[PDB]
């Protein structure tokens, strides 16, 4: 699954339009985004293959790492997004679980 780096509330609407979200699912993530900014915390958001939205909060980047490991993102994303967290650039992360592909060898 892929991860989207979110720093602004308008980008939530651009990603909601890309993922095919409903108005209540958009309004949810924008409410979690302002509550993340108000409380000084990072929030993780997931889109399922069924088009459901799910939310998780973190205290520390070691919890963030354990959640990204649970959500099945690539290890590049876990270490790379951690550098954006160290620079404090991202207020919210959005993740897509519908992005399944095949790769095989002899």
């Amino acid at each position: 699954g892929k991860l989207y780096e979110v720093d602004s509330p308008d980008s939530v609407e651009k990603i909601a339009r890309e993922l095919g979200l409903s108005e209540e699912q958009l309004r949810r993530i924008q409410k979690e985004f302002e509550r993340a900014e108000r409380k000084g915390k990072l929030v993780i958001v997931y889109l399922t293959s069924d088009g459901k939205v799910e939310i998780r909060e973190v205290t520390s980047e070691e919890e963030l790492e354990k959640i990204l490991k649970k959500l099945g993102v690539d290890e590049e994303i876990i270490r790379r997004i951690k550098r954006l967290r160290k620079e404090g650039q991202i207020k919210l992360v959005i993740i897509e679980g519908s992005l399944e592909h095949h790769h095989h060898h002899h």
